[PDB]
């Protein structure tokens, strides 16, 4: 896992409180300051950035470039800035926070972060905004949406050890049967199988799966479109071969055709570009034939397609 993003070298963090202070200050201002300068510092220097912007000035950073900056450039400086203990936490609270809910949000989210970036999403949830990640998925989602979604979030998966080919056998029976009746019929078999074996247990389950079948699990849950729990299954299936090319994915299905899901290419490429983006551009390349950058320039414009290639 290599990110795109690394620490600064030579970082003075209030030399960068003061640039940013000149870049806003009086009539107008200078993006492509701001823009360059935060795309090369990590998470963790743009905090003492502000810090030090507050030490120096009394003002906040975060609001100024908020009053400043306007669209898709502010939403993504404004995503820069977030704490990244907190962001993943942040737009769990943001898909479930009002009327209905972003069920792509939170599929995306649990589905693709490991046991231990959950059992500490989980806790900075639970401090910053008082509830727990656990109620208000529940207070948000339905059937055995919720289930799985409540069973992933327990963050206790199998440890990879035995690979108890007995196991792989009938799970794999179990699969099976369930792909066949459209995974309608046994769902608490499969949702036990899916949310609690390990990483290693199921991927010798997938391959079995297809040497039973002929084909590919996500064939058979394939509709990657209608119904929340196929959608769920489905990003399951993909991170425990690849968390990498299942993100790689997400990133693609959000430039192809008309517009472009701006939120969701914001969202990955801000909360991983210091865990895997590199990882993630390699698995775009090899399975889509064209780079993650050159999809981004065609799909984007201004100030903020400058910054996400940076980013990228
Ligand atoms: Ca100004
Ligand atoms: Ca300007
Ligand atoms: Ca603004
Ligand atoms: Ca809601
Ligand atoms: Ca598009």
């Amino acid at each position: 896992l290599r990110g795109t993003v690394t620490d600064f070298p030579g970082f003075d963090e209030r030399a960068d409180a003061e640039t940013l202070r000149k870049a806003m200050k009086g009539l107008g201002t200078d993006e492509e300051s701001i823009l360059t300068l935060l795309t090369s510092r990590s998470n963790a220097q743009r905090q003492e950035i502000s810090a030090a912007f507050k030490t120096l000035f009394g003002r906040d950073l975060l609001d100024d470039l908020k009053s400043e900056l306007t669209g898709k450039f502010q939403k993504l400086i404004v995503a820069l800035m977030k704490p990244s203990r907190l962001y993943d936490a942040y737009e769990l609270k943001h898909a479930l926070k009002g009327a209905g809910t972003n069920e792509k949000v939170l599929t995306e989210i649990i589905a693709s972060r490991t046991p231990e970036e959950l059992r500490a999403i989980k806790q900075v949830y639970e401090e910053e905004y008082g509830s727990s990640l656990e109620d208000d998925v529940v207070g948000d989602t339905s059937g055995y949406y919720q289930r799985m979604l409540v069973v992933l979030l327990q963050a206790n998966r199998d440890p990879d050890a035995g690979i108890d080919e007995a196991q792989v056998e009938q799970d794999a029976q179990a699969l099976f049967q369930a792909g066949e009746l459209k995974w309608g019929t046994d769902e608490e078999k499969f949702i036990t199988i899916f949310g609690t074996r390990s990483v290693s247990h199921l991927r010798k389950v997938f391959d079995k799966y297809m040497t039973i079948s002929g084909f590919q699990i996500e064939e058979t849950i394939d509709r990657e479109t209608s119904g929340n729990l196929e959608q769920l299954l489905l990003a399951v299936v993909k991170s425990i071969r690849s968390i990498p090319a299942y993100l790689a994915e997400t990133l693609y299905y959000a430039m192809k055709g008309a517009g472009t899901d701006d939120h969701t290419l914001i969202r990955v490429m801000v909360s991983r570009s210091e865990i895997d983006l590199f990882n993630i551009r390699k698995e775009f390349r090899k399975n889509f034939a064209t780079s993650l950058y050159s999809m981004i320039k065609g799909d984007t414009s201004g100030d903020y397609k400058k910054a996400l290639l940076l980013l990228c």
